């Protein structure tokens, strides 16, 4: 058995955040019924298709392990169908605008009346009660709102967005925590709850380490592990020096260590013509003797200018520069294997091509080839949590309205009324 | 009632990933008993302290709602105490190196014998069975291994780490999903399971969209929404036009839209001296007329080379440069409100300074002032999921071994036994 076997999810979600949540629930066994707007469905279907009139990879990689029903929710018959489905649901998931579901005729209070056991889960841009609770928020705007853009990139460059979906997929995974937590209390109370995750808040949770830094900066005036702490190292575009003398908000640290020990992104053989020929190399305070052996600087072992974190603050970027010279004739895997001999945390920048075809990720079920006879097989990311008792079974994303009749039959409707709903264009 | 009230967590975790998980479980009501190495404890206590001999903000912001017991686990008495604690635990959480808990004397098989209901949850670098299963991984090494670094930053710069903890806290949040899922299934089976999340996999999950792009790129030879698909725009090391002709792995796209529609990071007034004076501005397809209005170019509304995503592909970066000129005399909040009265998708880069003191985030319980009478109050990030039925009650982080005797008394030990354990330096 799987964790969410027998959990019925009434899934209103579209785009990335909501759909990621419900897909992952589906991977863990949930019965996910995706309600799609009649005639068009989820906008991801037609976004950046790789083959004309075939559902895009955007759609398929976020909508496996779901069934699709088309529904016109503006009709009295549509609202009536939702009421019956709400009565069979364990969780309702949505990412409509604020109030949208109330305006559709389904307030939390009316939903509780229909089903006291149902959990209502929502993805929002900003938290309810926020000054911006009504603003529309998409991926990169959430990254900007939550502190990530401000603290990502370089001191002499702009705020920069992460390639990782810190806004969308991250909010969906956070909502899944919320939903699962609500299921856990329901075993105690026998009652459903409303749970909501704001995209700003999900981002902020991941930038907790930068709120640490903001407070440290306020309290002490310096962040010793940042490149800017090195005297005369960091400069802006115009050549003005950037030191903590005048920094009042956590700055961009380039490739600094963050919540890790100090580190940097170092070039390996081929970097000029291969964008991903780098390693991340860490200088852990308890590994200085090992590093010194590796780079043949035994004279740095007993020197206090080199052998403590504090001693290294004025020169750490120089040290990285020197270490980097040792990698000039080695590729990133050779360097990783070499550092690993020393027990030094160091690893390659994996290219997306490398990840897509990596046998290890397919062995452990993290990159999964989905069987799709209609569209052709494709890769997706599987469950990142591995369990002793089960494996997800990932099945292809649904065609638009593919399971409409199937779902209506399960609601106990006979063929006559199904015909009529189709005839009436409710479904 | 809180979701995890009554859930006893035996918490071996240290640094960031594991502690973020168990902290957040604590926020949702779990009884978290943090096992710390006698005499030193969690390394974060001493990491980048703002006051000498006071637990650092790294520690306090990841270890609220926990109690601390000191234990020498390599003593036979320590192992016995652990066996007693395992019998009262619902969840054990750890992020030691591969095999480390086995070597401590507690294989999964032994653990199941001790307590058939206990869930064992682990943070790992790479998944079990991976070719790199034995590599040491922290934050930015995981960002590199999971595809984020390769696809974050600029085409003419290096792979770039996110300021957000994509490796650590993200893996911790993923582990929380796995633990809650294991709790869900235990209600059915009456048995605990083993659950593990690899930091690589947590990262790859958030970069799902880049694996979408890798497949699109392999299937079609182009990613039309990327900066490199604008002819003669992106330039290389010597200064020649970039194109997808020679790109076989998803490249860095600077501040492009990602999972969102096309956008860019645009300077606002003061950008020269304020690193965060920017907005993110999206050119959504259907919003095009409103953008032509705001920017005062109704010519483009009907012009076929301007009013279509396909038409814009060859000069989208030229459009952004002009929209940016309209913001040069307005701050990021003035630019945002101006776009918001045309319904246009736009948001400011929020600084850590702004976010740390934002009234709205404190109102909604996302930024929380923790009352710490020992060390002085500090801010933290609260729960990013908001529930109708309860609010977290965040309480200060424990001093090292603060609750040792309290916890031993809960195990049924008497004062003579407790005194003996202290004398033997077991606790």
């Amino acid at each position: 058995t799987k964790p969410l076997d027998g959990i019925n999810v009434l899934d209103f979600t579209h785009v990335q955040a909501g759909p990621a949540c419900t897909q992952m629930m589906g991977f863990l066994g949930a019965n996910v019924i995706k309600i799609e707007r009649r005639g068009s469905g989820d906008m991801t279907r037609g976004q950046l298709q790789d083959k004309p009139n075939v559902d895009s990879l955007y759609f398929t990689m976020f909508n496996c392990n779901k069934r699709s029903i088309e529904l016109d929710m503006k009709t009295p018959e549509g609202k009536e169908l939702l009421e019956q489905m709400i009565k069979k649901a364990d969780v309702m998931v949505e990412n409509f605008g604020p109030g949208a579901l109330d305006r559709m005729g389904f307030t939390w209070e009316y939903i509780q009346e229909l089903n006291p056991r149902v959990i209502l889960a929502s993805v929002k841009g900003y938290a309810e009660g926020h000054a911006n609770e009504h603003l529309k928020v998409y991926e990169n705007v959430a990254q900007c709102s939550g502190g990530a853009a401000a603290t990502t990139g370089f001191w002499d460059g702009p705020p920069t967005v992460s390639g990782a979906a810190l806004g969308d997929s991250n909010s969906g995974m956070h909502l899944m925590i919320g939903i699962l937590a609500a299921l856990e209390i329901r075993h105690k109370t026998g009652r459903g709850q409303k749970v909501a995750v704001a995209m700003q808040d999900a981002v902020l949770n991941l930038v907790r380490i930068k709120l640490r830094d903001q407070q440290r900066l306020e309290r002490t005036g310096i962040l010793a592990e940042y490149p800017q702490a090195q005297p005369n190292f960091a400069f802006d575009r115009d050549g003005n020096p950037l030191s903590f003398d005048n920094i009042t908000s956590v700055p961009r640290g380039g490739n600094a260590g963050g919540g890790g020990q100090p580190g940097w992104m170092l070039k390996c053989k081929g970097w000029e013509t291969d964008a991903d020929s780098y390693v991340y190399f860490t200088i852990a305070a308890n590994m200085w003797p090992q590093i010194c052996d590796m780079i043949d600087k035994p004279e740095w072992k007993d020197d206090p200018a080199y052998n403590t974190f504090e001693g290294r603050v004025d020169k750490l970027m120089d040290i990285f520069s020197f270490i980097e010279t040792k990698f000039a004739d080695k590729d990133k895997f050779e360097v990783t294997e070499w550092a690993a001999q020393y027990g030094i945390p160091c690893g390659p920048v994996m290219s997306m091509k490398e990840l897509a075809h990596d046998p290890s990720l397919q062995k452990v079920g993290t990159v999964v080839e989905v069987v799709d006879e209609i569209r052709g097989n494709h890769l997706t990311v599987g469950a990142p949590f591995k369990f002793s008792g089960f494996q997800p079974e990932i099945t292809r994303a649904p065609l638009l309205g593919e399971h409409t009749d199937e779902v209506l039959k399960e609601l106990g409707l006979d063929d006559a009324k199904i015909k009529e709903l189709h005839a009436k264009q409710v479904v």
